[PDB]
């Protein structure tokens, strides 16, 4: 049941994209461990989906060292157990609260962003948003400000930090014009990814720099 992950090959499997395996990406960037980022295409999809268990991408494919080659699925599943295994998960659980608490916001904020834009048609779409979209940032804002730590959980990174990332990404491609002061409190957060986990800082500059 250990599948000795540290030790183990890992080859992540999904789309060319950012979307819901950046945070995978981030985490083993982060830690320093080595992955094939193997982005599939939708062209390739249907072929690979008939050849494999799964039928939902990311997967993240685990070679343990005695050779056992199992499956992971649940992107979030994913993250953070790969988040436990390099210590990127706290140390306690009122520090995984903390953790936890952000990711529900973050996680909640990102899905509303990316159910939006999908519905350009007739009617009348001049109907008031942001409230839901605001309703969530003020409560991520407030929670960077009040809390007593340089990182969201503590005085170091974790996961949490992590997805602030790819919350900030979404919302400057999603939403480039909005302005909002949980976005500087965000940043504040990714500059100290940027400086305190060097990995993070050599992937987000070499990662390629795709839209969604």
């Amino acid at each position: 049941m250990d599948l000795q992950l540290k030790q183990a090959k890992l080859r992540l499997l999904y789309f060319n994209i950012r979307g819901r395996a950046e945070l995978i990406r981030l985490v083993l960037n982060a830690a320093e461990k080595d992955f094939e980022d193997v982005r599939v295409s939708e062209t390739e999809w249907p072929s690979l989906k008939s050849k494999m268990p799964f039928n939902q991408l990311p997967v993240l494919e685990v070679t343990t060292p005695n050779g056992q080659k199992v499956m992971l699925t649940e992107s979030m599943a994913i993250a953070r157990l790969l988040a436990r295994t390099f210590g990127l998960y706290g140390d306690n659980a009122a520090e995984v609260y903390l953790i936890e608490r952000m990711n529900s916001l973050t996680s909640s904020l990102l899905e509303e962003i990316y159910a939006l834009g999908l519905k350009k048609v007739d009617s009348f779409k001049k109907l008031f948003e942001a409230e839901h979209l605001h309703e969530y940032m003020n409560a991520i804002e407030m929670a960077l400000k009040e809390r007593k730590s340089t990182f969201i959980a503590g005085p170091r990174v974790t996961l949490a930090d992590l997805q602030v990332i790819v919350l900030i990404d979404t919302m400057n491609k999603f939403l480039p014009n909005t302005k909002h002061e949980c976005k500087d409190k965000l940043d504040e957060i990714k500059e100290g990814v940027i400086r305190t986990k060097p990995g993070v800082a050599r992937y987000l500059r070499s990662r390629p720099a795709t839209d969604f």
